[PDB]
């Protein structure tokens, strides 16, 4: 369901959720077939180790079971700089803010990527935290502290967005 959303916002969210679902599905597939270090995995989750890969894999396996199209959206947040927020223990409800709207559907820091970001926040999906914000910061975190990177919402979004595309 939707709360305080316009017609434009509802359709943008439907497509965003559908694009998010596709992001998570391919990311899951990718993780199941790529069992060694690749530029895409290491850029976002740092040095390749099975234990961290299992954690990101589980995150995606759980996120994959999520039905993004059944999520409850709330568009009452007008904070111009914030994309969206969620309560880790209040599953399926995503509150969208101002910045979310000016973002593209897919791509870098997109609406669909934001859903992957927020979704990974749910304790049921793995409960990521907000350690670093942005590609610059996310990549740094992945080279400075892989453990945090695998528990960072943005690093999940960027691995899924994969833009610039890496193999
Ligand atoms: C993460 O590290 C790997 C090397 O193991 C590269 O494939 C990638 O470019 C990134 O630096
Ligand atoms: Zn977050």
């Amino acid at each position: 369901t939707y709360n305080g959303c316009s017609s434009s916002e509802q359709s943008a969210l439907a497509a965003a959720a559908s694009a998010a679902q596709s992001y998570v599905a391919e990311s899951l597939s990718y993780l199941q077939t790529h069992t060694a270090a690749t530029p895409r995995y290491t850029t976002w989750f740092g040095s390749y180790i099975s234990s961290r890969h299992s954690t990101v894999l589980q995150h995606y396996t759980d996120m994959n079971s999520n039905d993004f199209s059944s999520y409850s959206f709330d568009c009452t947040c007008t904070a111009a700089g914030t994309f969206a927020y969620v309560y880790p223990n209040r599953f399926g409800t995503v509150y969208l803010c101002g910045a979310f709207w000016k973002a593209p559907t897919t791509g870098t820091d997109s609406q669909a990527g934001t859903l992957v970001h927020e979704s990974s926040h749910f304790t049921r999906n793995g409960g990521t935290k907000d350690y670093a914000y942005g590609q610059a910061a996310a990549k740094s975190l992945a080279t400075m502290d892989p453990d945090k990177a695998v528990m960072n919402a943005d690093n999940h979004e960027y691995f899924s967005e994969n833009n610039p595309a890496q193999s």
